């Protein structure tokens, strides 16, 4: 379809924005947790800031409705952050990670403030649907086999694994994929192009934000 004919075209950016978010290693005989630590932090500020994004793109389901039943799929997404914010406070408090002390770095602000460029009526809803599919996918992907990947190495943390690496959160982006693919199928050229170049945005994003916190 159009979306995998972009990750094709577009393989190289989407393997690097892909990769694992953070990388739990021993070193001088101690489990290492700062990878861990740093996207902990990081990525719940920047759940926060998803959150209301989640929100916009669910008012612009239920007004631009080529489907009536876009509004449910948006719906279980902004209901599954709920769990998450949760989760994520439950992981802060286990770990020692003080929220209220994560400083937000440059990646994680510049995610931000093109989330909240996401965030005008002035963009297409096929825009904002691919967006939302990307943002999404790339948890999906990256967490892919986590437990399996887990397994072969010394040390694992199974927290984030459950999260993204489990048959619901895959089934739910395929959801989400659907949706978007349609609105990409009945596209202009013009929207097309610009659903595209936001697609490269993200994962170019992604790309930065992972180097926050790699090993
Ligand atoms: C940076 C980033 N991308 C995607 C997701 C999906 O939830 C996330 N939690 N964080």
């Amino acid at each position: 379809g159009v979306i995998d004919t972009w990750i094709d075209k577009h393989r190289s950016i989407y393997t690097a924005a892909t990769r694992h978010a953070f990388v739990v290693s021993i070193r001088d005989g101690s489990v290492d947790l700062s990878s861990f630590r740093t996207w902990l932090g990081q990525d719940y500020l920047f759940v926060r800031r998803f959150v209301p994004f989640v929100a916009s793109v669910l008012i612009r389901a239920c007004k631009d409705s080529g489907e009536s039943s876009d509004m449910e799929v948006v719906l279980g997404g902004i209901a599954s952050l709920n769990d998450e914010i949760e989760w994520f406070k439950r992981e802060g408090s286990k770990w020692d990670v003080d929220f209220s002390t994560v400083v937000p770095q440059r990646a994680n602000q510049e995610y931000g403030r093109f989330l909240e460029d996401l965030m005008s009526s002035e963009v297409k809803y096929p825009v904002i649907m691919t967006a939302f599919w990307a943002i999404e996918a790339v948890y999906q992907e990256s967490f892919a086999h986590c437990l399996e990947d887990g397994n072969k190495t010394p040390v694992e943390l199974t927290g984030a694994c459950h999260r993204w690496g489990n048959d619901g959160f895959k089934q739910y982006c395929s959801s989400v994929k659907n949706i978007a693919e349609r609105c990409l199928e009945n596209a202009s050229g013009e929207v097309l192009g610009e659903a595209e170049d936001v697609l490269v945005r993200v994962l170019e994003l992604e790309v930065a934000f992972w180097e926050m916190s790699r090993g």
